[PDB]
């Protein structure tokens, strides 16, 4: 028993973080076959940083210009492109660690593993959501741009997040692999904002048959609704239209506990009108809304990655 | 800025890790130089368990009834042996893998992270505090024994606990990777049961000054607190006394803000004696105990390993 935010193992990532500098700007790099994949910023300096064009300063770049270093060795840059936001520098080595990979562009709702680097090296592991508005809740301080976020299944490394930027609220705004932003954002130092969030009605439910699976059952009332009216009530409360897909997708965690979703829609129904009453839920005393339907089950299952 | 709970990058323990099958039962173990370690109950059947004499049962076992696998790879045990609550199993192969590595018995209040692993297989990673009643509350299903945890500095993995057994609250019990349990616990299924837990003081603190630096500043207060009279509130809430060796520790965060230690003992106070009144620290409803001061430090300045 137990429920835990865990993240991936991060082996197969950390063997393909790099460093990469262009004259006085360090950041990390992603190196897959023989391609380095890092925000175009870099090639930026302080100055650049209100409104850069990157295609000009780009122009004015050479192989040489970037150096791009893998521990202690360096591997030698020998073509250059942009794809978007990023960079990709094709190198004279391929990664001899490349995992079985693809890049996917992962939908609001959907979460992933954040492995936070600094000059190449990894500093640590997180598991995040992708917002409904477009952000994630991360932790990143200067020189974390490049990181990347990314998720397992069997052998197979899915990365999905490149780090760029942080927003007023003090959350994360970065793109997918071939370099799109999630969400309306831009990589320049202007004034822009998160549009406003609302909450993972999806996987709050989730949470709720983890949490009856671990035994606390206290929030289970006796009553159902329908798929609508539960909907009005999570209007007002801030949380994101429940769909028939959406109850499809609990059918797992609904079929092994033997509560119906929508019967498990009464019951938050009820905790989102009255609160929980200073009881907590899986040791929270918030309702959590960063675990999938796919989370839970992988985690009460005990789903591997070789 | 941001503030998570975060694990170490668990790459160079993914490594080390192997399935152990002795008779019907398997399990993990852990694989440095040609010695791989996991719990003795691996000897046992389900039958053997409520009172099983381990000494006894591995006179019975040959090598070859140990079955150690490394991915797909067998690797011959060429001998035996037990210390404590844990088996060593000399290998013919030496793990090419092997990290810089040491052993450790960590303190009650310090964390480190799990790579939670089935059949030889890390599944996730997260991070734990041993608790005060030397208990750890993590996540962990039936094949997770011998799945370990860790700290690392630089490049050395400090190994410090390895998984044996949950207790009736849902919490989890384990031993160092010399074989002797952490709490009064032994390794077998009888009645047992935690002590009374006690929330880490001093890592409370080191989190309010997390929040400072991320700036979530509304609980400061302009008072302050002499040590014992704060020691005194901290009691009645089932608090750790906090001792003057905690507030050298502190110090480093303490100067970083400018926030006096005392002064800070002042503003728990009043939490404690007065609620959050609806309010979060960091996002979060309850205080949060474990985050070490290091870990506060290393995640605010971005300490990497190699
Ligand atoms: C990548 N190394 C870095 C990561 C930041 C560093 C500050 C703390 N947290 C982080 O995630 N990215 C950038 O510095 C970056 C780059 C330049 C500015 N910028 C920002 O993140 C800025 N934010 C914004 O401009 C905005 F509010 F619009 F989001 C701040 C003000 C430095 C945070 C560009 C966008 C090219
Ligand atoms: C290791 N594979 C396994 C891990 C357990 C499995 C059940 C779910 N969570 C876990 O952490 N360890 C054991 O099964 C283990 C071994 C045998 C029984 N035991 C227990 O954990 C039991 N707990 C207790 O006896 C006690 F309450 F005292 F803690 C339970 C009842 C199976 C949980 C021994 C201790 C040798």
């Amino acid at each position: 028993s137990g429920f835990r935010k865990m993240a991936f193992p991060s082996g197969k990532v950390e063997g393909c973080m790099v460093q990469v500098t262009c004259g006085t700007t360090t950041l990390n790099g992603l190196w897959l076959d023989d391609v380095v994949y890092c925000p175009r910023h870099v090639i930026c300096t302080s100055e650049d940083m209100l409104n850069p064009n990157y295609e000009d300063l780009l122009i004015r770049k050479s192989n040489h210009n970037f150096l791009v270093q893998a521990g202690n060795v360096q591997l030698r840059v020998i073509g250059h492109s942009m794809q978007n936001c990023v960079l990709k520098l094709k190198v004279d080595t391929a990664n001899p660690k490349t995992p079985k990979y693809k890049f996917v562009r992962i939908q609001p709702g959907q979460t992933f593993s954040v492995l936070a680097c600094y000059n190449g090296s990894p500093s640590g592991v997180y598991q995040c959501a992708m917002r409904p508005n477009f952000t994630i809740k991360g932790s990143f301080l200067n020189g974390s741009c490049g990181s990347v976020g990314f998720n397992i299944d069997y052998d197979c490394v899915s990365f999905c997040y490149m780090h760029h930027m942080e927003l007023p609220t003090g959350v994360h705004a970065g793109t997918d692999l071939e370099g799109n932003f999630y969400g309306p954002f831009v990589d320049r130092q202007t004034a822009q904002a998160a549009g406003t969030d609302t909450t993972i009605t999806v996987n709050v439910l989730a949470w709720l048959y983890a949490a009856v699976i671990n035994g606390d059952r206290w929030f289970l009332n006796r009553f159902t609704t329908t798929l609508n009216d539960f909907n009005l009530v999570a209007m007002k409360y801030n949380y994101e239209p429940l769909t028939q897909d959406h109850v499809d997708i609990l059918g797992p965690l609904s079929a092994q506990t033997g509560i119906a979703v929508l019967d498990m829609c009464a019951s938050l129904k009820e905790l989102l009108q009255n609160g929980m009453n200073g009881r907590t839920i899986l040791g929270s005393a918030l309702l959590e809304d960063e675990f999938t339907p796919f989370d839970v089950v992988r985690q009460c299952s005990g789903v591997t990655f070789q």
